[PDB]
DNA sequence: AACACGAATATCATCTACCAATT
DNA sequence: AATTGGTAGATGATATTCGTGTT
């Protein structure tokens, strides 16, 4: 059980997206996936996920980058899960070969319950809180 | 975020071996991969992992298949999931390209908090509950 | 001088098949 | 008449790339 590249990638570039100091410059996607080191192409992506969700800001040029909206700060780390890797089940019940077992099974039930629990764990915490000591300082430093 | 097949498919087995009446005949694991629908091949893999853990009696000639054991029909799911499936990390942070936010990350402690929680939400449940109604029913109806 | 949108290419993690060795 | 242990082919999900179209 592992969580997509997509989805971690597009963490990293929230995060580094919120370190950024208020009202520096607008950051070029080039280089936050070079600064959380990630393929350009795949970053690009994410970012437009990202810029449909609503949590981050892309102009598109004429001067301008990559801005954390104000929703981008205070989003849980739940909801950004959910909506990056898509709450699809935890096992492929329905696919080409269905197993027997749907429509009484109640170990489909308990996987429901534990994908809740994991996501309700990550519920609480903004992305604030994942560029608090010692990320934030780590992220910072990590610009050169 | 997805759960392997081996895993589900070793859960089937040991489902189905549940179900089985106290002393009916030791199952071949040729039926019990059909009756859930599975390949075989990959069922005799699982099959070879549960008998390892100790919760499969795979007796393997002159007359013999698979019974549960004692200690198969008291685990936890969540005890199974975890040897299963590996506890593995939910994020490669050291994979072939690592993350730059390796030991300073709390992105890394909430997902493993989210993944705790998982195997905890699965940690009260055994094999005999998975089978309750209308679980148990439904697999020993698919014999025939 | 950047981001967006859709069509392949690559990759790798697991799904799966198989042969020989017991028993 | 079955199960076990090591070896690749199969696969499909996603990691990645790229070219064109805005802006
Ligand atoms: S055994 Fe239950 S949870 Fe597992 S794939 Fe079949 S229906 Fe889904
Ligand atoms: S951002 Fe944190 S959790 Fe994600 S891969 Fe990097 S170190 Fe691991």
């Amino acid at each position: 059980m592992r969580l997509t590249k997509f989805t971690d990638l597009a963490l990293r570039s929230l995060m580094r997206l919120a370190v950024v100091r208020d009202g520096d410059e607008p950051l070029a996607t080039r280089e936050v996936a070079e600064v959380v080191g990630v393929p350009y192409t795949h970053a690009a992506k994410a970012i437009t996920r990202l810029q449909h969700l609503g949590v981050v800001e892309a102009r598109r040029g004429r001067g301008g980058g990559l801005t954390l909206t104000d929703l981008g700060r205070r989003v849980s780390v739940g909801w950004l899960v959910r909506e990056l890797e898509g709450e699809a089940e935890v096992v492929d019940c329905e696919g080409d070969n269905p197993c027997p077992l749907r429509g009484a099974c109640r170990l489909r039930r308990a996987l429901r319950d534990a994908q809740e629990a994991f996501y309700a764990a990550l519920d609480p915490l903004t992305v604030t809180d994942l560029v608090a000591a010692p990320t934030g300082p780590v992220l910072l430093g990590l610009t050169d």
